[PDB]
DNA sequence: CTAGTGCATCTGAATCGTCATGACGATTCAGATGCACTAG
DNA sequence: CTAGTGCATCTGAATCGTCATGACGATTCAGATGCACTAG
């Protein structure tokens, strides 16, 4: 077990499988690692051991650097590694923190991840450093050996029930709305009462068959996420007649010589003919907002700043297309469309589905949820800012709705 | 080292130290698993190991499976499954084909995906084998070094995301290589027609009845004709769930000593619990245009700008309320309510449903159908000015959609 | 002397001519052309003389008695044939029957005018709770403010004496009032080093100069056109509103929807560009009109006036026709207006909106109720793509408010 | 009948009137009044009649003259009293002599309009080799310019649909005739135009003071800490804003959401007041190099920073709270603030907006592509209650392109 | 004696047709670069 | 783990065809400007 501690300035770790042979090591590469991760060397040691005295009584002391200005600094060559790593006081000197499962190191991967050679300042008041809470949510969520062997068993999983019964699990539920359409539809006169029950019926299915996606679905792809989600936008939305996909826009900005071509992954008709966008994201990690608040207002995430951004772009290369964008799009869906409706850009704005909020079973200030709800509206050209939550929350007072 | 042959029917596996540990762990619990994915027993030793015999000079040797009619007969207990592996000889027999990257079980997730008890079949003329050419492309779906690499990269993206501005893109690098293998087959898609003939059904039900109103029940009061369209509106617009009557609105400012209390006729609650209003009007002949333009601009009709500002004194006392009408308005609605919304006046907005354009047989000229759509996009607080000649297109061009 | 009277039914009114005037001469026109026309608005033929005057009997005793009209529904249907016009004229009860209904000074005809601007079939109805009926209360206003002769002849005064004002000494009084901000400018810059408080005084003078000018062309400048108004109007429109950087005039769009097959120019009259270079238009009217609101309101709502709602659709045309134009518009605005602007900077079509002001709405007079306000300033802020609603008045009073925050 | 005959050196007019009417009036007028009216444009006296009446001779058949003036040095010269006015008129040889050169159509004197606007004492001269004289064409012009009958129809008509707009849906477009025909008679001329010229380079002597300002606070002032660059940058908010007229700091606004069993005092740091009462937010940050993007792509796409983001998410805390507070936050912030307001102002709370001046963009530094200065626009304009988001070197930008404009 | 209507005449603007030109988007093709998979 | 290598991708000339805009020339219709008669 690697001990750490620090005598007066310098961070002097102790370490106690044979001693002799490790002492033979450093004296042979010049270079020493302990436990795969800590690379050490023969000036990283303090004090050399004698030969006389006994090696298992005696505690190999390394240095792990300098401490300065309230922090343990440690460079990059112990690491093995680019760039420096500091490490505040209130976070405890453990092997665990500079390790995952089966001897995985937690700074190279974010060393190879970094492009500047600025180090990686862990905890206090620096404004570029990562805070404490931050640093326990990537080392319990780190790809370590049993999170990529996780992952590995979930995809081949994911893989092999796309080739034999791709669909079963919402097959099933469709089968079950069937089921439950025979018995509602008794008499071939449809009323008021009747609808009502068929509506929740759909519904039901729609937040089933989401909800089934959310468990076991999430380790797709961002297409097939998307081929998922399609044939239930224009249920869920039901203003929105067409849904289409990878429609070529032109862009003029990005590049001003030349015409730039731009895909909407997915857009929307409505009744009245208009264009909307909608960004059905997959749901990659479980947060919607930053867990640290800036100045003690939440900040949104890079997942939802860059869905809502992507958007704005598309909005912008719509809006600056103009009538003529309207007639090349009237021309490339004139047979999907319903005919004597045109495709028309009459300010459009877009809906964002990103990821989840993690609303329910609590774990959520007043505070949080004023910035959630200040957030789901604080953008322009964005009607609906959904969770995927939200939408299964939408979906269940929409039931309970139709129930009174 | 795992090296694959094959002598007369028999299958050899040799492993390449450790090889004592193997035959040890034999003796202690009558099983072992090499290369943590075969199991091999006492019986599956085809020469017994010697201790007399150095185990490093000992090369292992384990009867695999049985040749039969060009298959390689592989027992469950192997691969720790309950169905038996069948692979023709034209398939190379490989720790490849057996085993993924992370050392998943490629025959291990497929047993547990299968209902049958016939067994797993791959390559040959067989019908319920598995095509050889369709199992490279299922061993090029499976997650390779590169892929994990890319899903490791990108989940610290997705934890320090805020935190470090400085970090490659790793989560558009993992999404771009992951939309090259879909695990879609996209021909077993949902085929949702029982549902889109129910809401063919629907929307037939609400367009028979409208226009049954438009020619006979126009001798019918403003209130008689507000009660025939109140049971369709959350039909026709569902993103309200909830269609409240009378409902008592605090006035401030059109008396300026005392409370006034003004009545909104038909109003409307979100999913998420937002407060909208619905005008329901009475249609006559020309209600959106004037007969003659005025500076050769159309102007909407003073039957129309009092409707419209009937809706927007609504709204002004609404947004006026503030804090105050959100606590009066779920306390006089919570029993209507869902349970667990509260009615939030934030940003309200209003529908008018008022006249009929007359588009057809009025023969209106492109002056006048430009001058049409500039009205229901002229007002802030209007999301939707519609007629009833309006609301039977939109309602014929969500049936035509459906249909095709 | 014209009185009106109600026998049964039929509405009746006896011709009390001139002792002088011989009254023989409406009764010998209609035995030779069938009508006669007395008081030269009303015109009667035989039929509708209930006693044909007796020969035996003198004339100056007689009183001819006429079928004015029929009185139905609580409403007198005049018929056309009698103010010479094609359609009928109602009249309900509550309006009194006079000679003042049907004339102006010196015998101009109010139905004439009203049926030659009408041009359909239908006929005018006034007053009562009809919806295709005049109120009562614009029937007065009608009545006060037709243009009669006195009005025409105040009219072309006024014309006449804005034409000779035009052609000698141009604008003098707002020279006059330039000369004033000279003066006030050279006693308040004592000292070539500018200051904030020096900068607030001659803010303060900059306003008072603007708001003086504006104030005398809405007293004296009404009569002239809307190129003359709004060439009184456009340098000080940057000004006004210091976030637009450049006037644009005459700008041509491009219009697609009015006619699909074939590309229509319109032409804004003034449009605006902002420091970063996107451009704003503004609808600068002329006030011809002493409202914005309608005078009745409809159904206990105060409703926009016609010209109101004709600057807001014009704009929103130039708005749409902007939008719809896109990143073509933004090329050809830019090579249009490339020398205007200043280096470096383009013509960007991000969201245009727009400014109106169009014409008085009598606050000040104290006459609009609570309800009147509060629409008021609904219709203000009603419309999405107008950032400001301004009438004249509105614009003094904002002009006064910065006078009095910069006096602190 | 008005004929207009010169015989020698003197000038006369023959009344001829009509042969309804009875010219016996004439003669009684200049008996007992000394004076007539004649075609109620002209005044004769006793003396210039040529011929006195008889009264046994008849009155029909006599025709009265009476002279004119006197013609000498090609020039009819009119006296004062003539045509009721000060000083003399003088008429060319070449201009001919009719009724239509000192009448307009609604008997309007075109040299007494003419003669109320000449300052001086000075005789109106028309035509000829003078240069104080008025020329032949730009009188014909003038005469040209002035409203015939068409003009006043159109007027009439245009009055009357102004009236009963609202009223009336089948009345034709008068209103766009009359001034569509008003249009083609200008009045004003573009040479008399006002000279803005020292106003304009006050205005640049202002602009360029708060850019100077500015840029040594950018350039030194960084040191300076957050609250007392807010305080730098407070007594130009108001001139760089012009719309807002009152600045107010600390300003305690109601908080009923993060508390609902309590309220929370949440303070505005800098709040604007509108000329109407509108309340708006103004968030002046401290500049920093790298704070409106991130400078690494998310979809490749630059997504805004945290320090943005904060503050965009603070104003609209702010905005959030202004809206919930409602009419008692109205009466409340009235309440407050009626001193540092000017007379009959009310704060309203109606749609707050916020202005963000946050950090240096750093463009001509950093060299950015175009596609990372459209993920700037568009950040820049992303959100709804965020009227204009701005750097300082934006800030710089605009009033470098305000005194660009202003030059010229 | 002003209000009101009818008419002949000149004129300017919306329109249609045609022709010319230039810009712009689609297609091709190739050279080179970045990516990603595999073997020593 | 790292280098070789094949493939997908982006990007720059380069041609071509079509469309959209502008300008000219005839045309006709509505507008506008006077005369002109008319009513006790």
């Amino acid at each position: 077990m690697l001990q750490f501690s620090f005598v007066s300035n310098d961070v002097v770790m102790t370490y106690d499988e044979q001693i002799i042979w490790v002492w033979e090591s450093l004296n042979k590469f010049q270079t020493v690692c302990i436990s795969r991760i800590f690379n050490f060397q023969l000036q990283d040691l303090r004090n050399p051991p004698s030969t006389v005295q006994d090696f298992n009584d005696y505690e190999y002391s390394f240095n792990f650097g300098t401490l300065n200005n309230e922090y343990i600094t440690v460079p990059g060559r112990i690491l093995s590694i680019n760039r420096d790593v500091l490490i505040h006081k209130s976070i405890k000197l453990e092997r665990k923190v500079f390790a995952s499962e089966r001897n995985v190191s937690i700074f190279g991967r974010l060393s190879k991840l970094l492009d500047h050679t600025n180090p990686i300042i862990i905890g206090g008041d620096k404004p570029e450093a990562i805070p404490k809470s931050v640093f326990q949510e990537l080392q319990s969520k780190f790809p370590n050996t049993g999170e990529l062997d996780r992952y590995a068993n979930a995809r081949v999983h994911a893989i092999l029930a796309g080739y034999l019964d791709g669909m079963k699990d919402a097959r099933e539920r469709y089968e079950h709305y069937l089921n439950r359409k025979t018995v509602i539809r008794k008499t071939d006169k449809l009323d008021l009462e009747v609808l009502n029950k068929l509506e929740i019926e759909k519904y039901t299915l729609i937040r089933d068959i989401i909800q089934d996606a959310l468990n076991n679905k999430t380790n797709l792809s961002e297409d097939d996420w998307q081929s998922l989600m399609i044939p239930f936008i224009t249920l869920l939305f039901p203003k929105y007649i067409k849904v289409l996909e990878k429609v070529k826009i032109f862009d003029y900005y990005s590049n001003p010589s030349a015409k730039t071509n731009r895909f909407i992954d997915i857009a929307l008709v409505d009744a009245n003919g208009n264009l909307d966008i909608i960004e059905v994201k997959k749901p990659f990690d479980d947060k919607i907002l930053r867990k640290t608040p800036y100045r003690d207002n939440y900040i949104p995430t890079s997942e939802l700043s860059g869905g809502i951004m992507q958007a704005e772009k598309y909005i912008f290369h719509l809006s600056k297309w103009g009538v003529k964008g309207e007639k090349e799009l009237t021309n490339a869906y004139k047979n999907s469309l319903p005919a004597g409706m045109c495709i028309r850009i009459s300010n459009p704005k877009a809906i964002i589905i990103v990821g989840r909020d993690q609303i329910a079973n609590g774990n959520m200030t007043d505070g949080q949820l004023l910035d959630f709800e200040i957030i789901k509206r604080k953008y322009a050209n964005m009607i609906d800012i959904l969770t995927y939550d939200d939408l299964l929350r939408r979906l269940n007072n929409t039931i309970e709705a139709l129930k009174g």
